[PDB]
């Protein structure tokens, strides 16, 4: 059945999964703030993915309110990862810390969208 999810049940349900990525070492360092490209010194970056994200800004997004759904915050980790998956080699860091985070990510959040239902 269609369903209305409160702001704060969405806090308590969905921060522990975010949590779960953010204690992930070495794999989430890459993902805890917006990529910098000037910084980082890949002026391509912002040619190739369009819309960035991030764990710091999903967990905005999360405090403020602005998930109505579990499965819009879903498609924010996964707009994440896949950027992620698009723009760096297959054989670097990042590509390979992204893939593990999905590993995590995929096991955490099952249970907990079970629970929402
Ligand atoms: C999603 C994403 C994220 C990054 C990205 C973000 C932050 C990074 N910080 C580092 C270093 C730099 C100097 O010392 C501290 C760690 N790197 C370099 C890689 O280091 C690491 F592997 F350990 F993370 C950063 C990289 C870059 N692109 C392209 C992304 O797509």
């Amino acid at each position: 059945r269609k369903k209305i999810f409160k702001p704060e049940e969405l806090r308590q349900a969905l921060m522990p999964t975010l949590e779960a990525l953010y204690r992930q070492d070495p794999e989430s360092l890459p993902f805890r703030q917006p990529v910098d490209p000037q910084l980082l010194g890949i002026p391509d970056y912002f040619d190739i993915v369009k819309n960035p994200m991030d764990l710091s800004t999903i967990k905005r997004k999360l405090d403020t309110g602005q998930y109505q759904e579990p499965w819009q915050y879903v498609d924010d980790v996964w707009l994440m990862f896949n950027n992620a998956w698009l723009y760096n080699r297959k054989t670097s860091r990042v590509y390979k810390f992204c893939s593990k985070l999905a590993e995590v990510f995929e096991q955490e959040i099952d249970p907990v969208m079970q629970s929402l239902g």
